């Protein structure tokens, strides 16, 4: 496409260090791009994000480095009969009247062991001190993965993420990094080896362990899910749902602090937590751009006609600051109006966990403000997001006075 020839000269580290720019310019030019470094269509306004994502004329897709990493069949990437045992698979313990029995009892003792060991000190580093600890070991406790320590968790979905996005391609379309998907790989191996053995128990003796349920319900009597049919589906799990509540509630945080005005009056009125965590996560969206779909007939989106068989990443973080919909969207603003958003997806393969997120976000803010009424961020240290695929914080240093 002649006009976007700039987009040639547009580099993996670029979109991860900032995707902004590059995307304020796609959706002005071309809310249906093709960009070369990531070898695929892009969707970057809200309307061809939430065209692509319900229209009858698209199915769900993994994007390829999603492909190499986690295999089939990933949630995120498979359709039709599969899709629907897998989301009957996933849905129980994710139905809001579920997760209202026991959210508060699960998260809150959480939040609180990880604040004591810092609550006092007046100063912490709260992505890996407190944010991304609450996310794994409420998400891990839910899932049977009590033994697995919050760091291990962490470790994992962090290779996983780089992996999955190591999305990278060359001059003849293929990955340009082929390296960066082994520590995806040694982190599958690592998983295996612990969760084979939990596996081999729940298949004799269920429990009330998520992942015991996976194998279980909906199966005639003595059978079970075969491992290898839920195993992609349990690395979605740890690399997403372990990683976004953590990232949204950091950059939910960051977005507060740059309000000073607004974080005292969330921190005065704890029920506002929920409007700051919307706009958390339209301001920086955790999965910002990680899945896709797929054309199944020739389809016009745009303007651009696209054949059968054309993959199309779905960008949320950037239809998420479309100025179509929002002002100056770069902006924190709780008192922004509580809009439609895209940083939960659309259509059929929306997110299955929303309600869930929203509470183990919402629970971890509660107990923090509690604990540390006078949070301030520390101004000596700069926030640097990071990431292309899934976006958030790498550190957000904070301070308070005792
Ligand atoms: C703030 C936290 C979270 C955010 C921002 C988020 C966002 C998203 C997004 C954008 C997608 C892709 C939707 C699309 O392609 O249209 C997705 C899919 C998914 N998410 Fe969430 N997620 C979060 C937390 C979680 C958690 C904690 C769980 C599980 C407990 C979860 C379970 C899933 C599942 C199973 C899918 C795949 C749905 C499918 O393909 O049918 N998410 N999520
Ligand atoms: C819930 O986890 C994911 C969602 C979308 C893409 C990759 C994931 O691991």
């Amino acid at each position: 496409r002649p006009d976007l020839a700039w987009l040639d000269e547009v580099t993996m580290t670029q979109l991860e260090r900032n995707p902004y720019e590059v995307y304020e310019r796609l959706r002005a030019e071309a809310p249906l791009a093709f960009v070369p470094v990531l070898g695929s269509y892009v969707a970057s306004t809200a309307e061809v994000c939430r065209e692509v994502a319900t229209s009858p004329d698209f199915e769900a897709v993994i994007t390829p480095a999603g492909g190499r990493t986690f295999g089939h069949p990933a949630i995120i990437g498979v359709n039709g009969d599969i899709h629907a045992d897998l989301r009957s698979m996933v849905e129980p313990a994710l139905q809001p009247a579920e997760v209202d029995r026991w959210i508060d009892d699960l998260v809150r003792p959480i939040a609180r062991r990880y604040l004591e060991r810092f609550e006092n000190d007046g100063h912490a580093e709260l992505v890996a001190q407190y944010c991304e600890p609450v996310s794994v070991r409420s998400l891990g406790d839910l899932l049977g993965l009590q033994e697995v320590d919050s760091d291990k968790l962490r470790e994992w979905f962090a290779k996983l993420n780089r992996s999955s996005t190591n999305a990278a391609v060359d001059e003849n379309g293929e990955f340009a990094n082929p390296e960066g998907f082994a520590e995806g790989d040694q982190a599958k191996a690592e998983i295996r080896a612990v969760v084979d053995p939990l596996i081999d128990k729940w298949i004799e003796h269920p429990d009330d362990s998520a992942i015991s349920h996976w194998l279980h319900d909906g199966m005639p009597p003595g059978q079970t899910r075969d491992r290898e049919y839920i195993y992609p589906t349990i690395y979605v799990y740890l690399l997403g749902a372990m990683q976004e509540p953590g990232h949204g509630m950091a950059s939910t945080l960051v977005g507060l602090f740059s309000r000073p005005e607004q974080l005292e009056e969330v921190v005065d009125d704890p029920t506002l937590i929920p409007r700051a965590i919307a706009e958390g996560l339209r301001w920086t969206s955790p999965i910002w751009s990680a899945t896709a779909r797929i054309s199944t007939k020739p389809v016009t989106i745009a303007g651009v006609d696209l054949p059968a068989g054309t993959p199309v990443m779905l960008s949320y973080g950037s239809a998420n600051h479309d100025t179509g919909k929002y002002e100056a969207p770069s902006q924190y603003d709780l008192h922004r109006p509580p809009l439609p958003h895209l940083a939960f997806g659309a259509g059929n393969h929306a997110c299955a966990g929303i309600y869930f997120a929203n509470h183990v976000m919402r629970i971890a803010l509660e107990e923090l403000f509690e604990a540390i009424p006078n949070l301030e961020r520390d101004t000596r240290e700069g926030v640097e997001f990071w990431g292309w695929g899934f976006r958030g914080p790498t550190s957000l240093h904070v301070t308070w006075e005792v």
